């Protein structure tokens, strides 16, 4: 049984996968300790990627889909199927690992009897951030999901204990093209009790270069993950969690600021429809946690109303 | 000889604090004839401490025991309203204190102005203010004179006005019943006098739905739209502006709408405001301080949002 | 055929109208080749303003109406019927012309074949933008704020007048220059401005409403000269921005207008911009977002916070 595997979907990548392939290949982790899962999401670049990818043949475990799903969920699925590993470890195929990466997260996991370790994110090249405020206190080896900040830090580029994985059913799911890894990184929260964040070194380096259906019924099942939680069982503690969540998505969900957009009218109320409708799905008992500035705007998404969404804005 | 003045004072479990209240009725500068303490106890229970205390004073005062505790003072002032035949009553809270000077001063004051109403400066231990800042005022008027910013009952009151229009204390309301009184008071008649000498009654501090709140406030507005007094339709819209400006200052729960009240509490809340302003004539809102325009029209509206966002605004 | 003709409507103006007239009877332009025509509206002034009018018997033209119809439009329409001249200038009885204003916007507007020419304003006692530039041969609605100085007091073509039977309305005692104004410029496509001199001096002592911005609307959107249907999207918007700005009762919602008077008003405020397309809402200036949506959804509440949010 490998301590590791790393589950990379690759698509239309080409010859800049060499990059990333190298930083997995270059661990100062035992070779022998864990493996690449290469899942390729049936790339169509005239053989590029999976000429790519031949060349490691022997150094790495490699599946080709038969079509194209469109994102990482089924890639990413197939990976998980396929490791018998104890941790797992998300990398996108245009990222980078630290070379320390599987074996400082691995033992500080172990030591610290783990279900996700946190490695510090760096950047590469100006656009997105990385979260921050979950690094602000060094080496935490338990970690809260409030104290912690741990709901701005929803990627997937983590390490997981495969068995929360297994013994839960935890699948990336295939319906919306946004917050689905949001979703399984909440999933995998509310089914387990130890979180350690590591900060030594910058461990994983992200490389920078709708009317809301999918999406609203994307964050129906977070708030529905929450309530749900066999660990944070206590009805008041999950309004908490869930109160907390809705401040993350006033912060920072999808086009927060879409009331006085240029957008047409039309799809302002068709999107505000979908949000108003998952809203109003969240316990009322949940909005004493929200941050007290989101007050008027979260009611006035719970009432359905543009107007009082877009003098909201103005007021923030 | 009727009494000048029937100081109606309620009691419950105030054991051995009540002997100092007591005492600053019973020494007054009015001769001691000319007046009567009228005790009425809420049916106590504290081990026979407070009964013990009035027991002290028998032959000094007047004494009824209520059977069960009513819950608050409107059953029992009502009791010693019915047995007053004085010229004048005075509410006085059995935890409070008059000044010696207090029966005498107002009394006099009251009968050369020939006023129904006479309000004394209130002092504290540990009170409203703009009534009190012209010093004695013989003929005064309720918007000039600040008066609906100072509703308490803990004032002498002329009996022939309350016995005439069969004034009493509402029971039907744990909030607001003393304002009713005072206005159904002031709605009934003319002459109202403000005395400042001395702090003569003396406050001492210690360490919903709206339903009936708001009924109460219905019963205020009802009061000045149905005056004898003020007649004028005009007039009663003003004053009815003028309560409604003290109420958006100084009203419970003013701040409602952005508070820490539940969702549903607050809906309720709203719609019980919302109902009882919306039975008075929009012809007084024009009496209404303009900073509040957007918060009454909100109101007006049963618009939880809208009110929420007057509030931000204000 | 006269060059220009001077459309007065008089009422009520007392012995300060010698000035007045005066200031056209002096104009450099030759004077053969303009007239004069005074529309008395009726004046009850116990004879002063007639006396005045009268001491010009022989020098201007002039018809007073049987009765007083309150404002300057039926005297102005009973002008345009009276005058046969090449254009037509409209000129109120308090106000004044400079001594070259008829000859230098006539020429300029000879020169460049103009439909409309627009010579900048003077003030006498205690719009702008659209002279800033200079004399422009070939002006643009939206480039030269022309919205902005949408009053008669201007040179118009009669032609385009008599082709187009453009008349001022009187059914409405508010806006109704503005209509005539409107329906000219969509209805000809030759304005010119001339600044040289402050040609014009301005001295200084919802149900119909509506019905009229409506009007307006209509006229843009049946413009046989802008028929691009964005491009009359892009008028109405910059419209709906104007109106916004410097429309009658503007700011009604937080004022001491009786509520039911309020409501009545958002109602034809409502009902009239529900019938423009909200394809000229992306033409509007940005800060008037809340104001003209809380309009189109007719929410008093959300005008009165708009307002106090700009
Ligand atoms: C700043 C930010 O929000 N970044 C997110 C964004 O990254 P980002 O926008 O950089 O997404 P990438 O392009 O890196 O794609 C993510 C992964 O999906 C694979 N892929 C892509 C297309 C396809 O049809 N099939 C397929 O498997 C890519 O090869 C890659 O391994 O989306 C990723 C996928 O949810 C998340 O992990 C990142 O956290
Ligand atoms: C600052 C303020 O808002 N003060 C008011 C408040 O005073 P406060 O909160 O101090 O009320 P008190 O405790 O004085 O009680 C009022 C009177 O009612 C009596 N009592 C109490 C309980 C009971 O079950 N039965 C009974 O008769 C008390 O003995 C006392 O005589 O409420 C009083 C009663 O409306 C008013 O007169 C005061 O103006
Ligand atoms: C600053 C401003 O917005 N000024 C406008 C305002 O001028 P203002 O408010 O100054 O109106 P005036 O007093 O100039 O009257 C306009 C003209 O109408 C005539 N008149 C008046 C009363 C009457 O019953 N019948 C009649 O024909 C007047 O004599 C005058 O010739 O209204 C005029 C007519 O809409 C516009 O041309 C002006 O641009
Ligand atoms: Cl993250
Ligand atoms: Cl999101
Ligand atoms: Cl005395
Ligand atoms: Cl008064
Ligand atoms: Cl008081
Ligand atoms: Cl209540
Ligand atoms: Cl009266
Ligand atoms: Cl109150
Ligand atoms: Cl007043
Ligand atoms: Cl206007
Ligand atoms: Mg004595
Ligand atoms: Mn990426
Ligand atoms: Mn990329
Ligand atoms: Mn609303
Ligand atoms: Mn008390
Ligand atoms: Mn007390
Ligand atoms: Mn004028
Ligand atoms: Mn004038």
């Amino acid at each position: 049984m490998k301590k590791v595997s790393v589950i990379m979907p690759t698509f239309n990548n080409g010859e800049k996968l060499h990059r990333t392939i190298s930083s997995v290949l270059n661990q100062t982790m035992k070779s022998t300790d864990y493996e690449l899962i290469i899942i390729d999401d049936h790339s169509n670049d005239n053989g590029e990627t999976l000429n790519v990818i031949k060349k490691y043949k022997g150094l790495v475990r490699f599946k080709q889909l038969k079509k194209n799903s469109g994102n990482a969920s089924v890639p990413r699925n197939t990976g998980l199927k396929m490791s018998k590993a104890e941790y797992v470890f998300f990398l996108d195929s245009d990222d980078l690992l630290h070379e320390r990466a599987l074996e400082d997260l691995y033992n500080y996991g172990k030591e610290n009897n783990s279900d996700l370790i946190i490695g510090k994110y760096g950047v590469e090249g100006k656009g997105r951030s990385v979260p921050k405020a979950i690094f602000e206190k060094g080496n935490v080896a338990k970690a809260d999901i409030i104290d912690n900040s741990i709901f701005y830090a929803l990627s997937v580029l983590k390490m997981f204990k495969k068995s929360v994985i297994d013994k839960n059913k935890i699948k990336f799911k295939t319906f919306s093209k946004t917050a689905e890894d949001q979703l399984f990184t909440i999933e995998f929260l509310m089914n387990s009790k130890n979180y350690s964040i590591k900060t030594d070194y910058e461990y994983y380096i992200v490389v920078n270069d709708s009317t809301g259906n999918q999406y609203f019924a994307t964050i129906n099942e977070i708030y529905k993950a929450i309530y749900k939680s066999p660990i944070y069982k206590n009805q008041e503690k999950r309004h908490q969690l869930a109160g907390k969540y809705t401040t993350r998505l006033l912060r920072h969900g999808q086009k927060k600021n879409f009331a006085n957009s240029k957008m047409k009218y039309e799809d302002k109320i068709e999107w505000l429809n979908n949000f108003s409708k998952t809203i109003n799905k969240v316990p009322r008992d949940s909005d004493k946690y929200v941050t007290q500035i989101f007050n008027l705007k979260l009611e006035a998404i719970r009432q359905n109303d543009l107007l009082a969404v877009m003098i909201a804005d103005k007021l923030l």
